[PDB]
């Protein structure tokens, strides 16, 4: 596969370590990812949008690199996070590319907590209300039942569940990338825990203040996403892009897999 | 794949239908299946046996293509539809060749209920307790949390979990043989209604009254088994098989699968 | 896999029926591919192309879904075809994108025969003497008896030869799009004739004459290329291009399979 | 897969060392494969039959584990090491299982040389003019041209090759057992060396000499073989084997992979 991101640095929230890197050098650029993933989906994305910008990512709290503690990992919390790092990176009206709960997190940062952007594409993001398909729905009521799975069967959930996110499926090589993070006996209990802290109120909090903003909005949706029904993309267009969509043909939910080219397209040429 | 065996006939047990069928003609031989299987296990190994015996196959109930009712399937009731069986049969001493509860089926037929054989191979037996792998005697205890999965989900825990009866992988051909009826809801249901029936006391009964019996025994174990270690085959030999054991390098619990050549040898070649 | 593009127009070209597709208005931006493959490779990559660009995309003759004669297929050909349907096309110094032998045809065009472009990316072009990958070398010796192989053999060595092309393995569905041309009788003929056709003067001829255009040019290249070595390609980026390669890590010859998001960059990020 | 036969001997046969080796203890029964494999053929079945007998296996001159001269390893040599392994042995009227090539050296041996056995089991055999695939006959008359070929693209032909010898698509493991002898240089001339030295007359001279032998004949036959058409099976049934024939269904030329416990049957089911 091609190479992984180097989340060299490691910031402090709140007594938790926060993996993140950043590649080239001018205006800056914030990418945020969703869940079940984690930086490692713009592995074959931020280094084309490095040519031009400051590129910057991280992994959620409860993700990827980042710790995962047994603590608020919800989308309550993540928002607070990524407004901490844009103090911390000191960078003001960031352009940002954003990924299903990470397009939530930067709707609620925008919506809710005023920051402002120069720009906002987002990727199939999980934006109104309600959310969640029902593998998540039924593992949210029974996480002590789940996360005490022999080790080989949370591997095979998580293996299936990452790959409904997918048109085309993953060579083993790349689904290890996105899997292995949650295999270990922290890593195990972290993948339900964050499923187990899913909450309607988060994203419908950030729904109720949606308008169109006064940046450009634009919405890079994969067509055959499992998880969310295409006129759900159509219907947050509408809101808060002028209902202008994106739409990716032969890509589901995880388009930085199915179609890698089509959010370098959106972002790159305007 | 290889022809799937033609379970033609059912055979009316209290109510529920018992799908069952037969090849060959001469000296009757049965043929028994275990968890989470069918006669299809058999379908590589039952012509070979036809060529002198009339082989009888049948899907215990709760598995295969016989019922699966919301009722008694546990090892408590199967021992009393192998013997009525044999009487619907109108056979006398047949030679018995059984897989895994299909062992504990028919040790607890001739030791608990006196059923004589003509002589009895045993492949992989559940016979000495306690017996469990650790997805069952989890699952056991969450049944309605698991029954309640996404098709999808309970599609990815139902092949992890066959694939841990072989060494060999199956192709998915074969395994689909063996994944298909647990995939309705009612054989999603019927999967962990099995499970959580299961209670060591059928396999204790049994085996409190182990000798050698009045008939030849012999024991072909998969070496590798991941679901029952292979002390408790080296114990069942000694106990009733006078230190005799048939291992079979390089095959895990479903020897039928690894290794059916085993099996055919270990039958005709006496 | 993703939509193949429709190339639904046949253009007469000295009586051999050429495919060619268009998509997208605006500014001209003609796509050539190269051997043994065809428009196809462009099917993740003209889409997001055709957002601000009228794309033009052709097989070569000898190709894909071009005419496969019995006649000259080869370098030498491929320049007249191109010019020709530029004219045909009434298209002006367009924007162009080629690969492999389309580079080589693309840069004959220009420096033998003067066609004029607006904007050249050029990706892993043949384009340095000499160049052979030790595959064609030999069978370049051996056509008839490579043409005379039975179905399955002539199948496993262009799936094979196509494979070296790759820095991540296609899957089948992929594979079949680039092998499938190639697998009737005359398509079997025409991958060997191809093959047989190659000569180095064709490239040679361009070579003699390479120096920086007058229009912006940049070269794409896959580092992991088996079939054309890095230095080379430094070598026409030193002739051409002042230097400059925008290396693509972990991509191989095809581009367009190992990375398609790099082309869509480099042309798009100019 | 399962491990692969110990061959711990080696014989001098006119100054070429010839693998070998045996199992069990008892009466004879000598196994002998056939082109392109190996003993390796037997590694699932030789061990069911050393329960009663001691099993020779060798690997013939050209293949597997012995040399690979450049001399004649046809089949008119063949059967001169088979009757001299057998004086080496000291062994007198063995039973005989034998495939493919290994069925025509041991009816030469038998009709032209002379050789008594007690028993024999042919599987899929080569015993009836005219004989050989396509590939056989188109590779036999391009040796060079073959021998040539890039490591990679005779790796291919090789596994492409042995595929077409079973109905259910062996393992990348198990086809690596056999392959792998064939990709050394000495074993990629050794490959084609074999195929070019092929001649109808070793079968014709043997051909003319069937009738009913002095002891029991027993030919299992792979109904899918893509290598033998099914009839030249029934017609050496009808002229050494009473009219009969062993069918084995979903199984091709190679049953020792797709249906291993049919040989073991025959074998052992009298
Ligand atoms: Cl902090
Ligand atoms: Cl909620
Ligand atoms: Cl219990
Ligand atoms: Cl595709
Ligand atoms: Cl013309
Ligand atoms: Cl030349
Ligand atoms: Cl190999
Ligand atoms: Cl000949
Ligand atoms: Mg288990
Ligand atoms: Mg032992």
């Amino acid at each position: 596969h091609h190479h992984m991101l180097d989340l060299a640095n490691r910031f402090n929230f709140e007594g938790h370590r926060i993996a993140w890197g950043t590649l080239g050098e001018g205006p800056p650029l914030v990418l945020v990812h969703g869940t079940p993933f984690s930086s490692q989906v713009w592995r074959r994305i931020a280094p084309w949008l490095a040519r031009r910008h400051r590129v910057f990512f991280y992994d959620l709290l409860g993700y990827g690199q980042s710790d995962m503690p047994d603590a608020d990992v919800s989308l309550g919390r993540q928002n607070v996070l990524f407004g901490a790092l844009l103090d911390e990176w000191k960078i003001s009206r960031p352009r940002v590319l954003a990924h299903d709960y990470g397009g939530a997190t930067v709707l609620r940062a925008h919506f809710l907590d005023g920051i402002a952007y120069s720009d906002l594409t987002l990727v199939n993001p999980v934006a109104i209300a309600p959310q969640g398909s029902p593998f998540v729905r039924h593992v949210a009521q029974h996480e002590a039942a789940f996360t005490g799975l022999p080790a080989y069967a949370h591997h095979a959930l998580v293996s299936a569940y990452i790959g409904q996110a997918v048109a085309q499926p993953l060579s083993d090589d790349v689904l290890s990338i996105y899997r292995a993070p949650w295999l270990t006996p922290a890593g195990q209990a972290a993948f339900y825990r964050q499923i187990a802290q899913m909450r309607q109120r988060y994203i419908e909090d950030a729904e109720a203040r949606y308008a169109p903003p006064d940046f450009p909005v634009r919405i890079v949706w994969g067509e055959d996403d499992r998880w969310i029904p295409l006129e759900q993309g159509q219907a947050l267009a509408d809101r808060i892009a002028n209902g202008k969509l994106i739409r990716v043909p032969r890509a589901g939910h995880l388009v930085q897999e199915d179609a890698p080219e089509a959010i370098v397209a959106a972002v790159l040429d305007r």
